[PDB]
């Protein structure tokens, strides 16, 4: 049946005591690196019992878009604990991401991509001790794809981020900072240009650090960070930052300790753990035993401690730095494709190296960490007043923008709304503004309530059907504002 | 009076043959910086005469919220060309940034920001020939700015991505490959997830590159590049991207050689040009003479070159590289802030060596090259057919799923509109799906149209004011169809 331990985990734990997990093959080198990591649990004889279900390309080539078949949501609800290889996601066109399909539907999100030097290992970097661990929001901003062409050639992608998700993410990053002895965490965004998206993450770290005053809190804007960590990587302990900016800083430490083969990762949620490497399906090696399954391999060993099963862990882990203490075996990742090691031989070399311990780089087994609750989450706040104070109208049209304005103006006569302003691209082109902005066929078209009290629904549509009676409109948002301040922002340009 | 020269450039060449640029001194390091390079500017004896004008956060203070004062702009109309320190953008609120602002007023879409190993500037990458350049698409994507609180707790900003924006920059990318002897271009994009934005740089840049045989054009996912950049840089040559991704990109290749000191940009356009460091206005070191001015000092140089001014160019940044190959004058940023030279003094070390040679005459090779023009860019095409097919209503809520799906369903019965799901952070919610996602106060709702033809808009209307009879809407998006093909994505989970 399926348990919660005291720690808040939750896990399946047969009659026989083995722990039941959710196994998932992946597509390219997906199967190759999963199959040479199942091949050490047995040997390290690891108590756990394989549900193998599918998940990613083979599943979009059965008709199912998601990639995320049923069979396999049921048996990650049974068992609340999946080790997956790499899904492949078609560049460009195709089916949504099933990475991101599995961690949206089970809210694991929190993305934890610690990076280490290894032995025999070498990088520019070597020697300087970088020990540090990215915590990428994992269900949010940007990456959750939802895309609408405002005309047939400008397309548009939200980036959504939340309080609720901003909250739970810092506030995971200072539990982790705590719970691994990293007196210093580092809150990377794009505040300056994102003041009410990034800049929420921003409020949220700042808000929830108060509750950790044994550990220092810094904000650093993204960019800066990315020049930092190649610049003095060791100063870092703890980066939490959003779903793309982590995606791009965590690829980019990879590259500090040997590459992608090398880099695990844990998605923590409250319900579901998914453990798997940062790497992707790497098509061009897929079937020809060279890939590296070192990162696929100490994902599973996150997830033995995840599980309560240190002993197997170190074992395990033991094992692999052993091998590469000893540098002997060693994949093309790290020698050369022309010398380097097949994946099976990697492999057995591990498992011969079982029982044996390396003596300089050892494992690090921090101590488990009860996640935190929803009854101990900050809130949101509900504004004391609110009012809605206009409508921004998005139209298509390749009218210049002073005859745009005059246009627009000669329709809102009548109406409770007056058109303050227009831009293209985000920069105001109405008035002008004497720059030589070039323009596309959207303009989005800011219209400001002049009434009493505020803009009601039925006057905000009629104002849009008086619009629609000559231009194309396509999207449309409310401009509201909460507690006296606006929800809302200037466009570019705009004083 | 303003000129056109033969290479397609405009500036202002006064009676005297000099050429009349407009000066920003910026906030923070920028008066620093800017003064000790317009110092070696004189002493090489420059034939350039400026006009200083402000902009940035003295201006902000001035309470002209774009930060770009009006005499600002009629310099740079005047002029056409610019050398700016850095300007500072408040982080998580106030002003947006007159850094965006300025490229986007004058659309300079191509900034561009070479990176090379510099004497006596020790990294752990010298001596792998580390010489590239990326060019980062400089006035659309995120950093626009436009953001609205589609929640009191949930903000959103519009990512943009135009055919005409993208189809310049790669264009841009491939004539500047051209023009300084590389043989390839690589474009960095996040395609995988972003299918439509993103995906419209692919497209873009694989149309155009039909254009450029001559050039290998290589598509590299954003992640596993920054992995690359770090792991093995020398492997590229161009690096072309979109605005943020080539934001957190740049700043990470300018850490493989020395720090955001050592690195310049150029901000180009076809009417304007603007020369600035990639570093910001560093608040900590402002005023104490510290700073290291090299950046700035080489966006001259690059300015020189644009002005056509090689001579200049070439005596000043032989002068910068000759202080560097012998290493008596070091900036903090290189031997620390201990024993680092003041600004000053390395100011004065690079005027007394106007005139030497560099043993490494590593004068960077670039030649001139015409941007390209309008009559010759691959125009966005115009759909043979197109339809509105449905429409996707936002509205605030914490009315579970289940439940605000049978609300729809019954407000639209008798519309000529379907509900065909919601979902809450781009995560189907309705139909259920079977996980455990956790609900934020907003969900997008998908109505789709069941009559013949298409939706028109007193019906979308009609649907909008029946779901307001209820519900707090906030955002409308049209879902369109062009050309038999659906301008717009589905949602996580939903098959
Ligand atoms: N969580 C996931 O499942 C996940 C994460 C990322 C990408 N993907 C997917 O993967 C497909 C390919 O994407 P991509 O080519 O950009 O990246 P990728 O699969 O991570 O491959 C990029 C490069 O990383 C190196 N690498 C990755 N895994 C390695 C390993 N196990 N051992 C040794 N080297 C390794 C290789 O470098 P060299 O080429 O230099 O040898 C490789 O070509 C796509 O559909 C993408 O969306 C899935
Ligand atoms: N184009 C622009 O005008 C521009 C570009 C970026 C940022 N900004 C603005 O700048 C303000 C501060 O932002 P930030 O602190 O994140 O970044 P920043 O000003 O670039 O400073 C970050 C770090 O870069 C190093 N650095 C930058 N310029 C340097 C120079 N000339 N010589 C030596 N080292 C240098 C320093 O590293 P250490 O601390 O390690 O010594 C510095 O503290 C904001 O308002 C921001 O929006 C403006």
């Amino acid at each position: 049946p399926l348990i919660t331990t005291e720690t808040g985990k939750k896990m399946h734990v047969l009659e026989d005591g083995r722990k039941l997990i959710t196994v998932i093959p992946g597509d390219g080198i997906g199967p190759e690196c999963v199959e040479a990591t199942l091949k050490v649990l047995e040997a390290a004889k690891a108590p756990l019992a394989y549900e193998v279900r599918e998940a990613g390309a083979s599943v979009f080539r059965r008709g199912i878009a998601s990639g995320v078949p049923q069979e396999t949501i049921e048996s990650i609800r049974k068992t609340r604990v999946v080790l997956k290889g790499p899904l492949e996601t078609p560049v460009g066109y195709g089916e949504k991401s099933a990475n991101v399909t599995l961690r949206k539907l089970f809210e694991t999100y929190a993305n934890v991509r610690p990076v280490r030097e290894f032995p025999n290992v070498p990088t520019p970097y070597a020697g300087r001790g970088i020990d540090l661990v990215v915590v990428r929001e994992n269900v949010e901003d940007l990456y959750a794809g939802i895309e609408h062409m405002q005309t047939p050639s400008v397309a548009q992608t939200l980036k959504l981020i939340s309080w609720k998700g901003s909250e739970k993410i810092v506030r995971f990053a200072f539990e982790l900072a705590r719970a691994e002895g990293r007196k210093k965490v580092h809150c990377a965004t794009k505040s300056n240009i994102m003041k009410l998206a990034e800049g929420t993450l921003k409020r949220a770290f700042e808000q929830v650090a108060q509750e950790y005053p044994d550990i220092e809190a810094v904000h650093i804007i993204v960019d800066n960070a990315a020049h930092q960590l190649v610049k003095r990587p060791e100063q870092f302990e703890v980066i939490v930052t959003t779903n793309m900016n982590g995606d791009i800083l965590s690829d980019l430490t990879s590259g500090l300790i040997g590459g992608l083969g090398f880099a695990p990762s844990a998605n923590i949620g409250n319900e579901v753990a998914i453990f798997e490497a940062v790497h992707g399906s790497a098509p061009k090696y897929a079937g020809k035993n060279v890939i590296n399954p070192t990162a696929v391999l100490l994902s599973a060993v996150m997830m033995l401690r995840y599980l309560e099963e240190f002993a197997t862990a170190d074992l395990i882990e033991n094992a692999l730095l052993y091998t590469l203490e000893e540098g002997r075996v060693l994949t093309g990742d790290v020698v050369g494709y022309d010398r380097g090691a097949k994946t099976t031989e990697y492999t057995e070399a591990i498992i011969q190296n079982l029982g044996k311990t390396p003596r300089k780089t050892q494992v690090r087994g921090y101590k488990p960490f009860r996640l935190p609750q929803v009854d101990g989450a900050i809130a949101p706040i509900v504004p004391r007043s609110r009012r809605v104070v206009g409508v921004d109208v998005f139209v298509e049209t390749n009218l210049l923008p002073e005859a745009l304005g005059k246009a627009l103006e000669d329709l809102a006569a009548g109406t409770p709304f007056r058109l303050k302003m227009i831009s293209n691209r985000g920069t105001q082109v109405y008035p002008p503004t004497g720059g030589l902005t070039d323009l596309v066929d959207h303009y989005r078209c800011r219209f400001l309530y002049t009434g009493e009290g505020e803009a009601k629904d039925p006057e905000i549509l009629d104002l849009v059907s008086r619009v629609a009676s000559r231009f194309r409109w396509m999207h449309l948002e409310k401009l509201q504002e909460f507690d006296g301040e606006p929800g809302f922002t200037k466009a570019q340009g705009e004083d």
